[PDB]
């Protein structure tokens, strides 16, 4: 229907086709830094003092193509930071500022990130003067933070380490196929949090409060943070509004080329500064919108508000009787204005929940500072991962209970001879292979490569938020495996201290070695030590209530509330784990033949003899002498009807896909060859070593 | 609108968004074999003597879930190769057999490749026995070529080498959004069998076939070789009206394991399957070679009747031939039948002569069909240095872009410096050397690997006269100076011509780098030869003429899109990637490599000096842009005070507009990256100049 370079390919002929482009996004070819570049080794060598001494400079020179309000840019950079790490939705994990996606995406065109392309273009001198030693995400967010600092503040700190990706990330943002139309977080399509004029353009404070709380909750922010975040943020800078909001041009994706990749080039007046239009509201919040103080709340409790319209054609509030008419300084010189407020932010005065936590902030005006610093530092470094990546000399030392704190190694890391000793001690009185893998896999499947939260490290697999997960059948034998592993741990220690997660991954390794040896290959899985155990008080039970996978194909289990059919979720779960197209298929075959099945069902297994790591899943799948017909009980299962009329195999919806979707058919059509056995077991161990070492960030 | 794993973003909100996901396609991540796996090295060990002894067996055994007419699959295989090497489009170069795209693509769902999805399954007991030492594409077109030989025929040869791919390539097949360029009806690989556009008249079928095949290099005499030589084998499954067939494979319920067209009529297979909806049985012995097709084609006079499937097919009048055709599964014989496209060869005046001439002695038909089939198969492989295996018919050909054998003593870099010296110590300027070299290595298409810098065709008639290489400019001067150097060098180990072309290009890059302060050594691998004017035909090169070489900022007439896209579609052929594309475009813009001396695009104040000044001067926001008052697709870089300082084109400012490429320009446009930029430019350049060097890699 249209050319490929414009769109094209397939998907113009099929609406819902299993698109295999999401597995290998962000390839190593489109990386202009090269194939041997380590960002963690470079970003530590910048002189953050010199950088801090430079961003402070770019925040004072009013560039002539976009004038500076009050001769300072700080507000704009804080807004940039907030709209850069305000997309992080915990329901799946994708988004956030961990990829700096605000540059190129549907993000750099949402009808709220308007007048933000100019904000990024402002920072070009600093990135130009530094080069490859400053990834764009780090520059944006740290510029916001250093602005907040420069405008009079004492921040909690900051840490570099976010890496850039050079291709847009595909994330589901909303069913509404038009701007302003459960896995979501922005109540509109294109909004970040809330329609500034109240939900659905309706300026009601109560609905605004309900909605703003129901939105922030999908980003793990409490009730005290939300109030702190909003207040501390909007105590800075002004709005942008002039004539009718319909005069703005197109967005920086359908804009003409002479605009150098900008947008919203307003034709009204000179087009910038005193007449620039962006959100269609015209409000100044404080009375000195360029430096910090406890004044926004005073205005929040200083005048009684009544609704009005906007000179730009929008809804807002304004003090009655002309109170304070002409008391707030002009953004570019001129007579005073009237103290105004947005629609939502009045909720902080009427809503009874926020009232108890805002009325306290009139007196004790200092507590606002620390709470805002904490909430901000939480909003920033939310998608960086464990503590071991906070590079640079500005990170604090104290840990926070949301960081998933993992205590540092306080003993000698185990040795190699001890590794073989533990192998022998675990494969002689441990348990079957189908158990030592299932528990091990479950300890490394809570990972999410979106924000690198959770995983094998910490050993949380034996604590409350994960043992009770129904996906790891609690009334099964997982607790018995836990008892055995802890007792062999303490026995070897009584016989250099080995932690628990170390031993879990070692059990998985020894089980895979057992299966491979049963298959006829003396192969070894590479194991590196360097994990520690977490305690119940350092792992929040409620925070981890989202990692519980609603659909996990690699163990063949689907739950309830599943958005898409039970097949696509396999790739989705295989996309967070950052698995290439081959490493997903081989891993599926391995887990299927190894008996890593939820409740030990006879689904997925395609072998007459289990616990033997062979390619018997694939060779037996592609056989055409069997006919597949949906099950008679109609439970989303199928039946391997043979040529004799006897049911032979019984796979699930996540299996027969690996023999149907003509693309994924190819990868199987390799590992199922006659001489593929010396390759399968060798390509499998690689993928298994890759999964079990995703959260190993202290050494990689 | 929909989830990413099923549909995606970045497309619904804006349809006309420059999609860079077409550059990184076929990456190094989705490769099961992993990293290296030199396919050109593995297949050198397979026993074609044994592979033939196995495909011969898989054909004679009738599978129980798809019987074989007359107990032989030879037919269904012969077609499979054809529809696997019939997706060639000469006007672009994509498709072809060398992509193995017969599997995962819209290709395996077109309402023409029906029932063929079964054939890919009949071959599994063959590939399973070999695995990685024999890719699909080679196997598909071999089972094609190897079914002919096993059926009373001495073909011309065969060669492996078509390394497969692991993701569906992106190709434009047409504008219609419904089934039924090069194909005449969307989905139908070639001609709608029931006459062009459903009109059952042979005279129109002939004028359609002529133009259609003319889009795939086949002449007028190599056409009748195929059709007559291709439809001597096998029948056409079409019993029963084409109304009960299942859905297409890409959208079928999974209990079919990716097989499409689950026919509910009758038993569903065998003597009752449905493929295209025509019941026709050509020869009287449809599983061996003989001069039978032409015999029946002239044996009677024809008349149009209806089909048991509801299509228009023909049948001899007079009621003769009652039962003269063997029943495909034992029983009463049908009447002598025929398609609609075949009658063209009886009524069209052009094919009439050759058809009449093939009936006096059919050995000429055998030979012509042999050569035509060989051309139909080994077209998507290009240089003769890629053919592997024993069965290569290494004698010669004329359409293979032939080059003489590397005969003289090569060079051992002891004099390469002197050549790189005399090319500046007795030659021209950098703004001409890089221009002519890049021109001589721009006639390349990583699809079928035709053209290329090899052969030294930059001094021959088909390429010297192209418009994009302005002949009135100075190309002749550069070529004559290079010739004088070559002749002055061999009198004292002889060096060819394209040798000196790319060597002067590299030495000019070195000169420009010295003019910047980075004494960088360009790599160079000798071993290319110059072809003559006779072995370089003119008719097959008229397509390689670039219609929009965005690298050089040249826009011809005949672009379906603006210039901003015709750069990618160009930079997608050369097997480039976004970093290399940006770097190479910047280098060619700053080194003065436009098809004139135009200052259009140059963003420097001291040319002929390789540097990143283009990138850094592009991004400065203090410079505003607006369309020039000439309204000739040129923008006017207006400075802040009202003066003209830069003049760019659509191919330039796209790097300032499109957000993805903006990141790359940001990277190379720093200040501690000029060494990185010049080094990566040298690397990408040596990648371009060494695309067709297949005799070494
Ligand atoms: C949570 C609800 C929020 C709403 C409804 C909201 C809405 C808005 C609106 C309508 C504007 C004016 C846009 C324009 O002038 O074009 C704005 C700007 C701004 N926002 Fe937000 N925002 C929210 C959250 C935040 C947060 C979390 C922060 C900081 C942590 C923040 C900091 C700012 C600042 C400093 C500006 C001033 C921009 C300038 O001076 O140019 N806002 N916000
Ligand atoms: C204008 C060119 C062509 C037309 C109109 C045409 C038409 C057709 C049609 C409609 C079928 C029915 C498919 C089926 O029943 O499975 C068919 C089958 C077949 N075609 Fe073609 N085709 C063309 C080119 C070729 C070429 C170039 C070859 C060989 C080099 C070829 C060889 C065959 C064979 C052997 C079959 C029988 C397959 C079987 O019996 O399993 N055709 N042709």
């Amino acid at each position: 229907m249209k050319y490929p370079v414009e769109g094209g390919g397939n998907q113009d002929w099929w609406p819902n086709r299993l698109n295999l482009k999401v597995l290998h996004q962000n390839p190593a070819v489109a990386d202009p830094m090269g194939a041997a570049f380590d960002y963690a080794a470079e970003v530590a060598t910048i002189d953050v003092d010199a950088l801090t001494r430079d961003i402070e400079e770019v925040m004072t020179t009013s560039q002539p193509w976009w004038p500076a309000d009050y001769g300072h840019y700080g507000p704009l950079f804080i807004r940039m930071a907030w709209h850069a790490a305000g997309t992080y939705r915990i329901h799946d994990g994708r988004g956030g500022a961990g990829g700096g996606m605000q540059r190129f995406a549907p993000l750099n065109s949402w009808p709220d990130n308007a007048s933000l392309d100019k904000a990024r273009r402002l920072l070009w001198p600093v990135k130009k003067k530094y080069g490859k030693k400053l990834s764009w995400a780090d520059l944006i967010v740290f510029a916001g933070n250093c602005a907040l600092e420069s405008m009079g503040f004492k921040t909690f700190g900051f840490g570099f380490g976010r890496v850039d990706q050079w291709e847009p990330d595909e994330v589901y943002w909303g069913k509404e196929a038009t701007w302003l139309g459960n896995p979501l977080a922005a109540v509109q399509m294109g909004l970040i949090y809330v329609n500034p004029e109240g939900p659905n353009g309706n300026p009601d404070p109560m609905a605004a409060a309900v909605d703003i709380r129901e939105t922030f909750r999908r980003m793990a922010m409490n009730d005290v943070e939300t109030a702190a975040l909003i207040v501390g943020g909007h105590t800075f800078g002004k709005t942008h509004g002039a004539g009718p909001a319909d005069l703005v041009g197109p967005e920086p994706e359908a804009a003409p080329l002479e605009q150098m990749g900008l947008g919203w080039k307003s034709s009204y007046g000179t087009g910038t500064g005193k007449d620039a239009i962006t959100s269609g509201i015209e409000v100044v919040w404080t009375n000195t919108p360029t430096k910090w103080d406890n004044s926004f709340l005073e205005i929040l409790y200083g005048y009684e508000w009544e609704l009005t319209k906007s000179p730009a054609g929008a809804w807002q509030y304004t003090a009655k009787d002309g109170a304070g008419a002409g008391t707030i300084p002009d953004p570019f010189g001129g007579p005073g204005r009237s103290p105004t407020m947005l629609a939502t932010d009045l909720s902080l005065r009427v809503d009874p929940i926020y009232e108890r936590i805002t009325r306290r902030w009139l007196e004790h005006p200092e507590e606002l500072a620390d709470e805002f610093a904490k909430a901000w530092y939480k909003l920033i470094h939310r998608d960086m991962g464990p503590v071991a990546r906070y590079l640079g000399p500005l990170v604090p030392k104290q840990t926070l209970l949301w960081q998933d704190p993992v205590p540092a190694v306080s003993h000698d890391l185990v040795g190699e001879a001890e590794i073989a000793s533990l192998k022998s001690q675990i494969r002689a009185s441990g348990l079957t292979v189908s158990q030592l893998v299932s528990t091990a896999w479950a300890a490394a499947s809570s990972f999410r490569g979106s924000d690198k939260r959770g995983g094998a490290n910490g050993g949380r697999i034996r604590l409350q938020p994960q043992v009770g997960w129904e996906v790891n059948d609690p009334d099964g034998d997982l607790r018995k495996v836990i008892r055995t592993l802890e007792e062999i741990q303490e026995s070897f220690n009584s016989a250099i201290k080995v932690s628990f997660a170390d031993l879990v991954v070692l059990g998985g390794c020894a089980a895979i070695e057992k299966a491979a040896k049963a298959a006829g290959h003396n192969i070894t899985v590479p194991f590196t030590p360097g994990r520690t155990d977490a305690s119940q008080e350092q792992t929040d039970v409620e925070s981890f209530a989202v990692l519980e996978p609603k659909a996990d194909g690699f163990r063949n289990y689907l739950g309830k509330g599943n958005p898409l059919p039970a097949e696509y979720m396999l790739l989705d779960k295989a996309n967070l784990l950052t698995l290439s197209a081959p490493e997903m298929t081989v891993l599926v075959g391995g887990l299927r033949v190894l008996g890593a099945n939820y409740k030990r069902l006879p689904l997925g297994v395609f072998t007459e003899a289990s616990e033997s790591l062979t390619n018997d899943f694939f060779v037996n799948l592609l056989d055409m002498g069997i006919t597949w017909e949906p099950s008679p009980a109609d439970d989303g299962t199928y039946q391997g009807k043979d040529g004799s009329g006897k049911v032979k195999w019984t796979g699930s919806r996540v299996d027969l896909v690996f023999g149907s979707n003509s693309e994924l058919r190819a990868l199987v059509e390799v590992y199922g060859a006659d001489d593929a056995q010396p390759k399968f077991v060798q390509d499998f161990v690689a993928a298994w070593d890759k999964v079990m070492n995703l959260d190993r960030f202290d050494v990689r």
